[PDB]
């Protein structure tokens, strides 16, 4: 029978199948009553929709049901690890676990949760689905990359696309930069399920492909956001921040910034995470009403 990459059995485990025929490991929180809309929760490189548990949590007290699955190449979905074909497989699994849970849901409001690389996927995913979202919740979403990070990484990335060099790899970022809560960069650096490798050339390739996509897909974007980002963010500059505010269409779009703050905001100092969910629980109350 087939198994995550932790060798336990799928059909042990939530999982849908995607259309390349990988499984995918799956989560739902569901509230006792009935839902008022659902929530996809979207990761970013390297980490797993587990580390979402106290949000999903927060969202369905809200009475959302909320979902997500490892994307392809993490936590425990199929794939080598921290490979995608293209960036748009991310998208397109997305999509159907949407639309696998509408039809289960039928009539119910969709809304997106994404941080960083997430954050990105679900820029893209409400830009193909123009309309049919209700709304997006952006945790420092990869716009911008740090700017000096992608200048050496496209050093990187010409020799890989101009020779066969397959196991190129980026060195491992500094885990202190993801956020100034040192008991949670401790608890990333202690999580088996996270990959904290540097990233294989080919995949930080396609978080290219994912800022340029974005930044085609912004003067399409329509759907309702809350855009919360840190100023002294090291993997999402914040100039893609202000230029998301500036550049997206949406007649509904708000920006918080936290003076000082690093990538993860729900993942940073007590201040800023008791923030981080307040803004959130108010900006989907307010509308799920
Ligand atoms: O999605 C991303 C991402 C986004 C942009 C990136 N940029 C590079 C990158 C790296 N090395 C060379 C180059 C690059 C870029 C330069 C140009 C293109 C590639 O890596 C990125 C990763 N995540 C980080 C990520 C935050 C997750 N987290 C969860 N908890 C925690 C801790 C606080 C408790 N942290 C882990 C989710």
């Amino acid at each position: 029978p087939r198994r995550t990459p932790q060798s336990i059995p799928y059909q042990d485990l939530p999982h849908l199948v995607n259309a390349d025929g990988q499984y995918l490991f799956c989560r739902y929180w569901a509230p006792t009553g009935t839902p008022k809309a659902l929530i996809f929760v979207s990761h970013g490189a390297g980490e797993h929709s587990g580390r979402y548990e106290e949000l999903a949590r927060m969202l369905m007290g809200l009475d959302l049901l909320v979902f997500a699955h490892d994307h392809v190449g993490h936590g425990q979905s199929e794939g080598e690890r921290m490979v995608v074909s293209d960036f748009h497989v991310f998208v397109r699994d997305v999509l159907q676990h949407v639309d696998s849970m509408q039809k289960d849901y039928p009539g119910l409001p969709v809304f997106l949760l994404g941080h960083s690389m997430g954050g990105a996927i679900a820029i893209l995913t409400a830009a193909e689905r123009p309309g049919h979202f209700a709304g997006m919740v952006l945790i420092s979403p990869l716009v911008l990359a740090n700017p000096e990070s992608a200048t050496t990484f496209k050093v990187l990335a010409a020799k890989v696309l101009n020779s066969v060099l397959p196991n190129l790899s980026s060195g491992p970022i500094d885990s202190s930069v993801l956020s100034r809560n040192k008991t949670e960069v401790d608890i990333y650096n202690s999580d088996p399920l996270i990959c904290r490798a540097g990233l294989k050339v080919c995949f930080g390739i396609q978080l290219l492909n994912a800022v340029s996509r974005v930044e085609r897909a912004l003067p399409k974007l329509t759907v309702p956001f809350l855009l919360l980002q840190g100023s002294a963010d090291r993997l999402c500059d914040s100039k893609g921040a202000y230029l998301l505010m500036e550049l997206a269409k949406s007649q509904d779009k708000t920006l918080k910034i936290y003076e000082g703050a690093y990538h993860v905001l729900h993942k940073e100092l007590p201040e800023v995470t008791n923030s981080v969910f307040h803004e959130i629980n108010m900006w989907v109350s307010q509308r799920t009403a």
